[PDB]
């Protein structure tokens, strides 16, 4: 099914970003992005964490996390396939097709990468007080047709720095990509050791990542947290009204990583 009309971001409007809606583009932009997520269903194909509670916060002192901030941003895969190849795909499969986004290849500044998809959000942040949006790429799931989305988180975030942020910023500062041409910017995202949540909450809430490898559909494993105020499918939202009652305060959260904590 289709959604005409669809929007890239509600409020700011970005030039060089409009709606794929042509055929067979929409097919094969959708088709590789699911290939790639190992994604046999037909809905987004994207990782969706879990509100954490109770229960699954012992997941933290079983295993290795990283912590970050959890915007509110829209939810966007980055399909970065071949030059003028960009697209990006939200929940509801829509696709946009993206101009002037260039991404180089880290030895070969005039080559441009392919069969790469990237996974993170949109956000319009305010500079200079004025809005700007910004893709924070939050993980990769392929980087030319290697599956490093199957290596640990350690090793992706380093991908993303190494391969995909490090290469723009070299042609920025030395070749010809003017960063106020391009639709938007895109920076990538920043996780700590848990050990270490306290202090992002101070300056809206946290999400931790194991490093277990990249898996598309529902990850128990994935848990961002919500203050138990501000605290919003009836299934899903079952473990957010459940998640009411037995809420897990801020306190208990920090309290149980400093136990944890080595
Ligand atoms: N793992 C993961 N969690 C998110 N939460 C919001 N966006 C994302 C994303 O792109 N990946």
């Amino acid at each position: 099914s289709l959604k005409l009309g669809a929007i890239f971001l509600e409020g700011i409007t970005v030039k060089g970003v409009t709606q794929v809606t042509t055929q067979p583009k929409l097919g094969e932009v959708q088709q590789k992005c699911h290939q790639f997520c190992g994604w046999e269903g037909s809905g987004f194909p994207g990782a969706q964490p879990v509100s954490m509670d109770k229960q699954n916060i012992r997941l933290l002192e079983q295993k290795p996390y990283k912590v970050s901030w959890k915007a509110d941003g829209t939810r966007y895969m980055m399909l970065i396939d071949g030059t003028n190849e960009v697209f990006m795909i939200d929940r509801d499969n829509s696709v946009f097709h993206v101009s002037n986004l260039e991404f180089p290849f880290r030895k070969d500044l005039r080559m441009h990468l392919s069969n790469t998809l990237l996974d993170g959000e949109m956000i319009i942040d305010k500079v200079n007080g004025q809005a700007v949006p910004r893709y924070l790429i939050y993980d990769i799931i392929k980087f030319n047709a290697q599956p490093v989305g199957d290596c640990d988180f350690n090793i992706r975030l380093q991908c993303i720095e190494r391969e995909i942020i490090s290469p723009r910023h070299e042609k920025m500062k030395t070749g010809l990509i003017d960063k106020t041409q391009e639709p938007f910017s895109v920076r990538p995202k920043q996780f700590f050791d848990i050990n270490i949540s306290r202090k992002l909450l101070e300056g809206d809430g946290l999400i931790f990542q194991p490093i277990g490898k990249y898996k598309p559909g529902r990850c128990d494993d994935i848990l961002k947290w919500k203050p138990p105020s501000l605290n919003s499918a009836y299934n899903t939202a079952m473990a957010v009204c459940n998640s009411i009652s037995n809420p897990v305060t801020k306190e208990m959260l920090f309290e149980f990583i400093d136990r944890c904590a080595a």
